Parts: structure tokens; sequence; C-alpha cells
């Protein structure tokens, strides 16, 4: 996807493929799906 359209406003992704960059969650550097 583009990268992690989620959020980590509570502290942490669902995603594990995406990092919490608080607020709102990254993908790090990983395949985008």
């Amino acid at each position: 996807g583009g990268g992690c359209g989620e959020t980590c406003v509570g502290g942490t992704c669902n995603t594990p493929g995406c990092t919490c960059s608080w607020p709102v969650c990254t993908r790090n550097g990983l395949p985008v799906t």
C-alpha cells in the first residue's frame, strides 16, 4: 500500500510491517503493498 495509512495513536501499529511514527504509522523500508 502507500506505506502504512494506519495510526498508532494508542502506542503501536497493528501491522508489524509498520512502524510507529507517532501518531502515524509508517513502513520501515519494506515492500509496499
